[PDB]
């Protein structure tokens, strides 16, 4: 038992054991003779959950009495992962439970592996919402996460013949002990219909009704007895030949059936639009209801803050207007004032294919009233633009919420800026790019709205939970206060020359690597050398993230070995993992290339154990908690200007891995905090990318001037990595040579050289570890507690609190 | 008075004072009422010289009795600089003399400034010989430096209208107190004549005779009572209408009249060839004479080692053969064996224009016998090649000592390799290049002959003498043993975090800078900001050294300031100095460009004191001792593969300056010793240069893709830096754009970026100084004591000794 895991009191261990047996008996209806590991997991889950209830009820009662300003975080994604350990950590029950289960003759670690990940997210954006909920609860904010309870989350990835296969993530199969259905608070949501204009106002009639049933999940703060709520809506058909009618109820309930598996990509499908309005309509009614129970809406903005996680819930703006104008009967101008002061929008990308632009004919049919409100908003907005920039007709066209052309569309990002009092990017460089390019016009009109809120990660899940060993050796030196005040890690700089610490840091990493090396053989049958440098790149598969640049380096290493077999090279285990959106062909081809390279490299006798290429199957939150603590090198190599922020990069930094990356997203602030000498920066900067575009990017130039790059391309083209299918990778080569939007070749040379410098430092264990300490020591700024405290003060207008609520 | 400067004993100070007055009276024939500072300097010089005599006579008597193997270092250049302080340092008389002169009411520093530099060298090669003599004496080797006593050394450089003007360096005008003429040892040297073939041998007859008169100068070792000799030959006509005959004596004496001012450039002039044979013929007779007084020459190689400093004294090989075969009557094969075992050759460059290739018709007329011997050597050499590589006719052509073509020439480098048992480069990368390219054929034939002897500098003159303040704060921590065992500086690494040391190191530098900043105003009327970063590049002006790349950066800084005047930039004082060979037009244009840039930059109100460009006039040894201790940044930016070693780079490293440079010459070993993170490395490596050549270097490409570079070129072309003469720099631009053998543009981008990193570190005083300490601490390998110890053991076959000879 380690200190950071809490006390294992005799009274509490005894209490846990009896409640464990009570649940196993009364709740699961089983006895020790027929109970399986899953039964034991649930008995424990229910036992831990019981400890939340009291605090949960009291926290909510507390908000009712004090009536603070409420923060509503709207997101279509909440990538929660597992809840058991996180709950134990935040309640300081980990050692007690470890002890209690030990005494019952059970291995708690084994039971934790049985819990299904709540995979209601695709990647960074969804996981950001998860870290945010944790930080908001830890900072005592009266916050509520509002989303959709998808029956099926992100698909489980299977690799067959080196190809990705998708299979339904039936995460609710065995039930979810953490959620509490609240059918009594079911609300109606309207779709279709038409707009009627009567004497006193417009009316939305003849609509199709779908019920929204909420499910509440507790969100415990870190040892402060605060337990907030994440409310997820589930679609239900109202109760009103016969057989078919009953069966068709599924049409309405399909709304919350599945999470769209696209990360950073817009797909204009009606079902997705229905999901977006569904969460918005139900959430706003719930918000107003709670407000009226605290009518004058002038104080609405003083009691409510609505944060739009990207444009997915952008319909909250016209929906809030619809309710205030049509139902509450406020005049337009009053309603608009309230709406703007209530909403804030967070942008997460600048990639054109990721921006939501909904076809007018779709909104017209599905939400006729909202379309009229959007036109009115646009009309009044453009009048302000015209008045500020008289005669600038092109600006009017560029800023319109309505896009003209083959098919009229609504630019949701433009709608969000117009209806929000604050708009923020997620990393300093990203926020600057928004003001310099994409939203330049809007910035010029309302400079005050634009802010930056650099992303962060919660040190609870991303340090204490996944890397107890490191959290422990740190606590031994500076105490435990850093867990909720990550800036304190700075104090570790005074130990950079401490021989004892240096040895402990390196020991923790070696233990993590052995632990992971073992895991890979257990549930996946793969052997790797624990002494090699663990080079890992885990994140969604996308061309801008350039897993292909990583592939080129791997092949370069392989060719150099084959060229001079008896030459010494630092051993490496290159791990690449991540899911590809089902319809993203190039991403699926990249996964195949990776496994293909592995097939060749991993079975070449000459290479031996000097180089290994493994594709980490089914990358998800639970897997991230295992791989990150074991990594030595973190690959953050997106083309400069494409990764808004990145968060995986922060996770690796906090866990002892050195970073090789471009000056993109948060990488810039990370290098800035640790010192550029303690980072492996390479490649073009944003400015260099623009210059290349002005000039015109010609991949052929690099192919002609770099012999090693040419050899690799020819190996791919000739079928060297695909014997039976010689032209299998033709699309990849064609893309790289003629239409590479991300300039893979342009950063190849500098990337390979930088990787050599990494291998050089790895050969010096002591100096590698000292650099690692400099990184961990300066990762404090990337705690989501800092991020949330900034949102609270600069956007929501509320003060974070670290005060503990009574037991 | 500082510790490292010795004791100021009461008996010695009293003795010095009386001898000072004795010399002022009896030697200079002056009294205190008419004595000028120069008179005082000489009185002191003679007083110090007296202390050398006893040790000098005893050292030589010692070598006579013990009869050790003698080392003869032949060089046409010995860039000695001033002798007064160096002598005091090596005899531990500096404080005593400082005190004694103080008591006589004189400032010793003032008197030292009166001594003329013995400028019998052009640059690195000549200064290397000087450092070597010092180290050989310090290591107790029975060594003799043999050269020419030029009446006029390297010309004094004057800058008029921004142009270099040359004026005679009449360094002997006031006499030289250090030398002792030895007319009694005058030897005859033969020229012209013809070869007669008699029954018993060939005879060289009807020759013109020129006498060689030796002048001996003492070379004191560091506090070991050893005093070796540097013997310099002076040309004298033999004593046998009348008036004209007497006046024509000058024709013969012109041989030792002036040093050819070319550095790294071959000029095939007859006078130069005469100088080369002159030093060789006189030296060898002196060597043999001394040997016969120790006949069988089988033991000659056991008692004599002849080191050829470059090919300048290459005629020693055929001259030794001539003497052994023609005069001593040894058979050819025996003579050749002795010659090869006696001679060793040191190469200092790979630039084609620097290799000596003498026209056969010249040798034919001037040294007919030597030409016959050279043909015989070639004949026998090629027979060995033919036997080792049967049928390889092209190799025979490539390796011949005789080059065919428009005009037959003798490749002196080929002659040296053939007649030497050892051939060495002067830096690891240079030595490797010799084996991979230029001498590849020879390396293949006799791999055993090729070695490396990385250059070094003497820490006496280049630390203790020129930077007493730094030598002192170092001694305070680790003692004084490092002065003759520079590796001990390593012990300074344990003080890198010592706040006291860090402050002292930075204090010493600031003092040096103030001292130099003052000097610039005193004897040159120029004001500079002592708080700015001192960016200096001092060395001979040559295109391969790329002073032009430095110029481009300076102009870049200037344009950036003008672009954003109110933006903060680290202040810089860019100092560039060095002489250009009189007939090297491009070098003279580069000097003009530098002053021209200064004219604009130094008078631009907007720039202020943020940027200053000064051309250091008349750069020479004495000036180097002043500027180097005051530098912050050392510019070593030659195109990779062109600077054989460089030595100025080592001087800066030992004195507290950080280095920005290419991976060329010794820079590679310097970075290797200090750690690449503590060096500012940039640009193409040798391999990158070759690739560019394969491809074909096109400067236009860089001009088209780099806006800032384009602006600079257009400023030069339009006359921005030369109003009255708009096309003044047309040749420079033309060269840069169409025939730049050194790829200035190719390293521009990386150079400018690297310079930004330098400015960034300078803004952090504490970290800049800590990096400085890491450099000084690892500069030990670059002491010439290490270099000489390697020559002694691996080439000359003698053991260095640190034992003190009796007083
Ligand atoms: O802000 C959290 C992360 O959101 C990611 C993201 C952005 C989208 O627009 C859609 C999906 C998605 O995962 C960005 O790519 C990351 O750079 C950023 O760190
Ligand atoms: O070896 C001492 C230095 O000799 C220099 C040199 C070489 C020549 O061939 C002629 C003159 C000359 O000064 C090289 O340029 C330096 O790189 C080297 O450090
Ligand atoms: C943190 C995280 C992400 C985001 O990773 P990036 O490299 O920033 O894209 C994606 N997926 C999972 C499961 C994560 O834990
Ligand atoms: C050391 C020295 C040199 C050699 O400088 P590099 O930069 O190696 O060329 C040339 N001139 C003088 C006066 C020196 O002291």
């Amino acid at each position: 038992q380690i200190s950071v895991r809490g006390l294992a009191g005799v009274e509490n261990v005894t209490e846990l054991k009896k409640n464990f047996n009570r649940h196993l008996h009364f709740t699961l209806v089983k006895d020790r003779n027929v109970a399986t590991p899953r039964d034991y997991y649930f008995a424990l889950a229910h036992t831990v959950r019981d400890h939340l209830v009291g605090r949960w009820i009291r926290t909510q009662q507390h908000y009712y009495e004090k009536d603070p300003k409420r923060i509503y975080y709207l997101s279509l994604e909440f990538y929660m992962g597992r809840t058991l350990q996180n709950t134990m950590v935040n309640l300081a029950l980990e050692n007690a439970c470890d002890e209690a289960t030990y005494q019952l003759g059970l291995d708690m670690e084994e039971l934790e592996e049985i819990e299904e990940d709540a995979g209601l997210g695709n990647g960074g954006l969804g996981r950001l919402a998860a870290c945010f909920l944790d930080s908001m609860a830890t900072l005592g904010l009266a916050a509520y996460g509002y989303g959709i309870r998808y029956e099926f989350g992100i698909f489980n990835q299977k690799i067959c013949g080196g190809w990705q296969m998708e299979e339904a993530d039936d995460w609710l199969r065995y039930g979810n002990p953490w959620e509490k259905a609240r059918p009594e608070f079911t609300l109606p949501v309207h779709f279709y219909g038409r707009v009627e204009h009567t004497s006193q106002g417009a009316k939305w009639v003849d609509t199709q009704v779908v019920l929204a049933m909420p499910y509440d999940t507790p969100v415990p703060g870190y040892r402060n007895n605060v337990v907030n709520t994440m409310r997820l809506w589930s679609a239900k058909a109202p109760n009103d030949g016969y057989i078919q009618a009953v069966l068709d109820r599924n049409l309405a309930e399909n709304i919350s059936r599945v999470l769209y598996p696209n990360d950073n990509f817009f797909e204009g499908k009606e079902l997705r639009l229905k999901q977006e309005y569904f969460v918005v309509a139900a959430t706003l009614q719930d918000i107003i209801r709670r407000f009226k129970s605290s009518t004058n809406f002038d104080a609405f903005p003083d009691k409510v803050a609505i944060q739009l996680n990207d444009t997915h819930p952008s319909l909250a703006i016209p929906e809030l207007m619809r309710v205030l104008v049509d139902l509450e009967r406020l005049d337009w101008d009053k309603a608009w004032e309230v709406t703007v002061k209530t909403c804030a929008y967070t942008n997460h990308t600048v990639l054109p294919e990721a921006l939501e632009r909904w076809p007018v004919h779709l909104l017209e049919t599905l939400l006729p009233r909202h379309l009229q409100i959007i036109y009115e908003i646009n009309q009044r907005f453009l009048n302000r633009v015209a008045a500020a920039f008289p005669g600038d007709v092109d600006r009017l066209r560029r800023m319109s919420l309505v896009e003209e052309g083959a098919v009229k569309r609504i630019n949701m990002a433009h709608l969000c800026i117009a209806g929000s009092h604050a708009v923020n990017g997620v990393a300093r460089i990203h926020s600057e790019i928004l003001k310099k390019t994409i939203f330049k016009d809007f910035y010029e009109l309302e400079p005050h709205k634009f802010q930056n809120k650099t992303n962060g990660i919660t040190p609870r899940r991303w340090l204490v939970l996944c890397n107890p060993g490191l959290a422990e050796i740190i606590a031994e030196r500076i105490g435990e206060e850093y867990i909720s005040d990550l800036d304190q890690l700075r104090k570790l700089l005074s130990y950079v020359d401490d021989e004892a610490f240096i040895r402990d840091v390196a020991k923790v990493k070696q233990e993590n690597k052995l632990k992971f090396a073992a895991y890979l053989e257990r549930e996946y049958k793969v052997h790797i050398n624990p002494n090699s440098l663990f080079d890992v790149q885990v994140k969604r598969i996308h061309e801008y993230k350039r897993q292909l640049l990583n592939c080129l380096h791997v092949i370069t290493l392989y060719n150099r070995i084959k060229k001079e077999p008896n030459k010494f090279v630092v051993p490496r285990t290159v791990m690449i993992g991540g899911k590809a959106a089902p319809g993203y062909h190039m991403a699926k081809m990249i996964i195949k290339l990776i496994t293909a390279i592995g097939d060749v490299v991993n079975h070449d006798p000459v290479v031996g154990d000097r180089l290994r290429v493994i594709f980490l199957e089914n990358y998800r939150v639970s897997l991230a908690e295992k791989v990150i603590p074991a990594a030595d090198l973190s690959e953050q190599i997106s083309t400069a200007g494409t990764e808004a922020s990145g968060t995986g990069n922060m996770k690796f930094m906090l866990n002892g891995a050195l970073t090789i990356g471009t000056m993109d997203g948060a990488n810039v602030e990370m290098a800035e905090e640790a010192g550029e000498e303690n980072f492996f920066i390479f490649g073009m900067r944003v400015e260099d990318v623009d210059r290349l575009d002005q000039r015109g990017y010609n991949a052929q130039e690099y192919y002609d001037r770099i012999p090693e790059l040419r050899q690799i391309i020819e190996q791919l083209s000739s079928g060297f990595f695909s014997p039976k299918q010689p032209d299998l990778f033709k699309d990849i080569v064609n893309m790289l040579m003629h239409h590479d939007r991300f300039k893979v070749f342009a950063d190849y040379e500098e990337y390979v050289k930088c990787q050599e410098r990494v291998s050089a430092l790895y050969k010096n264990p002591r100096e590698w570890t000292r650099m690692v300490i400099r990184n961990i020591a300066t990762s404090g700024k990337f705690s989501s507690d800092r991020t949330i405290a900034q949102y609270a003060r600069e956007i929501w207008g509320v003060e974070p609190s670290r005060q503990r609520l009574p037991a």
